[PDB]
């Protein structure tokens, strides 16, 4: 009934990409790309109560792989396709948040449009790896990988772990349209209610098809595959 | 059932004490006591998005008034009489919340144990009225009003420029988590630390409680500070 998967390994650079996040979330994060993909993976450690405040992207597809299971993820099963149309009070309105209690190896994933989020509700660091896959109408970025990895070094500091900001959270939320998401600034700006019972609706998202093509990117680049780049 | 109150004054010190909390909330503050009761009272302003995460009182009953509604409050069914027993995952456990679309001139009353919190969701900044009653099992502080303004103190930066408000630090907002329980306030330092879930269909049970003749106790309290009586004292 749960989906999971047994490996996404990261790809290894010379010099890895480590960066702490506004959201605190330590990454290790690289983008890649090939014939007609493109992508930024980061496998990354969530202290006790890291992670984003809802938000929604425009420009990428998103996998969230929980090798030990304990975060909270959230998610909404109403679709928003329009980005200049925030999900708040004061117009659109706010959405209907579902969790899901990750499970070890767990596969979750999230199309462009939806509403997600997860903190770590524990007291111990836990793992994730995040895969996000450019999409159809992403513009180009640098690294050609749907803009996710620009992002998080645009606004996050460079990795004992540096020190967030006051600009540095409040740039987490307002540089994210630049990069196709809508990114909330406080957890229930975007949110109506949070709700423990799981709609089907949410339970069947499923992309393994794209993913796995991605891994043999991953994997490629690891070989030394000189026709993919990891960067 | 939506209770209202006409008006909550606020004592007007000679000094007025204005924190800027880490809660992102802009406080007028003061203390009052007479011979039969004790409480802080907070006229506040809160921004866009402002308000604190969910948390639980053992040294003060709690009321709530909103001249203007708009902000967002949340509330359990469920009491939390042990201190120290945290509403965690692997402690005794989050809690079911549920939320109050406040209306004009709404009175929330919040006894101790309830865990509550609020958030300004509008574009606009908005006001709200605290007042923190003394219970009886609450020690003895300097301004005998259960411990409330003592905590504020203590966690936020005085205002000294409306035009150019203190920036708050990482350690004051952490300190706003960790100094919490030596003013008897279980505080949450995210937002769904202490939350399992946010329902908007609010129970008969929260909607019911209420005690006004504590706050017209208060309320005489402070207009006879106000009137220059020297039988109380706000401070
Ligand atoms: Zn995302
Ligand atoms: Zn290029
Ligand atoms: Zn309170």
């Amino acid at each position: 009934e749960i989906h999971t998967f047994d490996d996404i390994p990261m790809p290894k650079l010379a010099d890895p990409l480590l960066i702490y996040t506004p959201a605190n979330e330590i990454f290790d994060i690289a983008s890649c790309s090939a014939k007609d993909i493109g992508f930024a993976i980061a496998h990354a450690q969530i202290p006790p109560g890291g992670g984003p405040m809802p938000h929604i992207h425009y420009f990428i597809n998103e996998w969230f792989w929980t090798p030990e299971g304990g975060i909270e993820l959230f998610h909404s099963t109403k679709q928003y396709p329009n980005m200049d149309e925030l999900p708040v009070v004061g117009g659109a309105g706010r959405g209907d948040l579902y969790s899901i209690q990750s499970e070890p190896k767990q596969l979750i994933y999230s199309p462009n449009h939806y509403m997600h989020g997860f903190v770590n509700p524990t007291d111990k660091t836990l793992p994730i790896v995040f895969v996000w896959m450019r999409n159809e109408v992403a513009p180009d970025f640098p690294y050609h990988d749907g803009g996710m990895r620009e992002y998080f070094q645009a606004v996050g500091p460079r990795i004992n772990l540096p020190e967030l900001t006051n600009a540095q959270r409040a740039a987490f939320a307002s540089e994210a349209p630049k990069y196709g998401i809508n990114q909330s600034s406080y957890f229930m700006e975007y949110v109506n209610t949070i709700s423990d019972k799981l709609p089907a609706q949410i339970a069947k998202l499923k992309n393994d098809k794209d993913l796995e093509r991605m891994v043999e990117v991953i994997e490629a680049f690891n070989r030394g595959d000189k026709s993919v780049t990891c960067s």
